[PDB]
């Protein structure tokens, strides 16, 4: 069953062996991933986050975000530990209490402290509408649509060494499949469909890490929603995700009655499918409860080229149709050297205070506010571009604004910008050495923002700056309450630490 949208979400620790492998865990729900939390648009959400964390190697604290959901006016609830809160401490739990307007489709919840997520608090978060413009396209839409694709460590993140590569051990699809090394014959996850029907294959990647070249065998795939935007119908037979996107696409149930293989692919860790990694079956009702016998091709036909992709609605572009043509033209400096990433010469250090603090507390302008050099102040009711130029080793590295979305004037791979239709949407690959991924938005949300690579490893070592929306409007903008002004004092006593 799904949760929500009021719900108790409890957070505890839990041996787990997805692959085979057992090892302790971060869950939410008691499961990896963890529950569905859905409503309709514009509902109001209220999670009630208990954090019953007790082993010390994952973390006890936890802070979770909504990842996709604007949280407008409600910056204090958006989770990112020490941008909009302290951490929640173990014993104690915090109503994460907002709104949806104007927003519906594929989002997931994440916790948004150190590496933590990777541990396993990581789960779908659907946000339906009553009145989907693609609601004809689809004949099903329900929990067995979900499909994530996730990363699974057997070392813990907190124990990845310093000065050694991270990579994974197994992909899991639906929360199982096989590990990379010493594989064993542990369950497939199966997705069900029956013949004739059309499926609203909801397809989230709750990455740390890879991308994953997914396919389907002897199918194709209907993309209709990108990042929570409707899309133009897109007909695919592979998609290129990187960390932290979605797509819904349409699933015809159009081949005969049998098994499929699901195909996960991801850039690093294990290449190929032998033994089943990488790997997850598409089961007809009526089929034989038997492994496919299919194969992908060579070639694909019809990769996903993001430049392909268009808003269902005329959405446009802001600002003016050339290069720099806005308010607030920017062009960050994104660098990697000895271990740490940086953003205009600076890597993000989490700071004492959060930031939503410091501002309610009477800094009001980004040089004010710490870290100095990572708060980045934005105009209110301003057209923003942001250039996000590749180059930096560990790519291709996929970012992320909290607070909005942005159209993708220009993707990866492809020197040309598009100022009339390119896709909207919420994380975007910044592709490969000479490219000039650029995003813009519009400032109608007050609030500090974070903006950073979601390669989780990546934020983990500096990759990360905060927008700091229309500060002079923030604290009108978004009354705190109680539980979240008493966070810091109880972290802070916990923890030991003078502020
Ligand atoms: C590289 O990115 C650019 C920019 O997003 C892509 O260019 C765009 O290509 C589309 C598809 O050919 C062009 O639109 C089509 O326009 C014709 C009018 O000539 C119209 O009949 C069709 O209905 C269709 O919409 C679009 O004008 C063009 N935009 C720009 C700014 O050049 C390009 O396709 C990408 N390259 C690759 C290899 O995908
Ligand atoms: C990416 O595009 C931005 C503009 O959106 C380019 O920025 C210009 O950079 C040059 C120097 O490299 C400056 O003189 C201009 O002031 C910048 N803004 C403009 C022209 O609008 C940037 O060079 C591009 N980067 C890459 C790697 O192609
Ligand atoms: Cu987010
Ligand atoms: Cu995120
Ligand atoms: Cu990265
Ligand atoms: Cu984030």
């Amino acid at each position: 069953a799904q949760i929500g949208p009021v719900t108790d979400l409890h957070i505890t620790n839990a041996n787990i062996s997805p692959d085979g492998f057992s090892r302790p865990a971060v869950l939410a729900g008691g499961t990896f991933p963890g529950p569905t939390i859905a409503g309709n648009t514009g509902d109001n959400f209220q999670i009630t986050v208990f954090n019953d964390l007790t082993d010390p190697s994952m973390l006890t604290d936890t802070s979770i975000h909504w990842h996709g959901l604007f949280q407008k006016g409600t910056n204090w609830a958006d989770g990112p530990a020490f941008v909009t809160q302290c951490p929640i401490i173990t014993g104690q739990s915090f109503d994460y209490n907002f709104n949806v307007p104007g927003q519906a489709g594929t989002f997931w919840y994440h916790s948004h402290l150190s590496t933590q997520y990777c541990d396993g608090l990581r789960g779908p978060f659907v946000v339906y509408d009553p009145n989907d413009p693609n609601a004809s396209l689809y004949d099903v839409d329900d929990d067995t649509t979900i499909i994530t694709l996730a990363d699974w460590y057997h070392t813990l993140a907190q124990q990845e060494p310093i000065g050694a590569a991270i990579t994974a051990d197994a992909t899991l699809i639906n929360g199982l499949g096989r590990s990379f090394t010493n594989t064993t014959a542990s369950p497939l996850s199966v997705i069900t469909v029956q013949s004739g029907k059309r499926y609203r294959m909801r397809l989230v990647s709750i990455s740390c890490d890879p991308n994953y070249l997914f396919s389907i065998d002897g199918h194709d795939m209907t993309i209709i929603e990108v990042d929570g935007v409707n899309s133009q119908q897109l007909t695919v037979d592979q998609i290129q995700i990187f960390a932290a996107q979605r797509y819904s696409f349409v699933l015809n149930a159009n081949q005969p009655v049998g098994n499929y293989w699901i195909r996960a692919q991801p850039n690093s860790g294990g290449q190929g499918f032998d033994g089943g990694i990488n790997s997850a079956i598409l089961r007809y009702e009526g089929a034989t409860v038997e492994d496919p016998t299919t194969t992908a091709p060579t070639t694909f036909s019809n990769p996903l080229v993001e430049t392909d992709l268009h808003p269902l609605a005329d959405l446009g572009v802001p600002g003016q149709p050339f290069r720099g043509g806005a308010d607030d033209p920017l062009v960050l400096n994104l660098a990697f050297a000895n271990g740490r990433f940086s953003i205009d010469g600076v890597s993000f250090v989490p700071p004492t205070v959060p930031v939503l603090l410091q501002i309610l507390s009477g800094a009001q302008n980004a040089q004010d506010l710490l870290p100095a050099g990572s708060v980045i102040s934005l105009p209110s009711n301003s057209v923003i571009e942001v250039a996000l130029p590749a180059g930096a080793a560990g790519g291709p590295h996929p970012f992320h604004l909290h607070g909005h979305n942005f159209a993708v004037v220009q993707s990866a791979n492809n020197a040309t910008p598009n100022y009339v239709n390119p896709i909207w949407r919420d994380t975007v690959s910044i592709g490969g050495t000479g490219d000039n991924v650029t995003i813009r938005f519009t400032t109608n949300n007050p609030g500090p923002w974070f903006l950073h690579c979601h390669i989780d490893w990546h934020l983990e070592a500096g990759f990360a700056i905060v927008f700091a929306e229309d500060i002079p409007d923030t604290a009108s903008a978004n009354p705190v309450p109680q539980a979240w002004s008493d966070l810091c004092p109880a972290y802070d006593q916990a923890h030991n630490i003078s502020a």
